[PDB]
């Protein structure tokens, strides 16, 4: 999930 677990994980980054 290289372009997707720190995607919902980007808003609060």
């Amino acid at each position: 999930a290289r372009h997707y677990k720190n995607l919902l994980e980007r808003q609060r980054y």
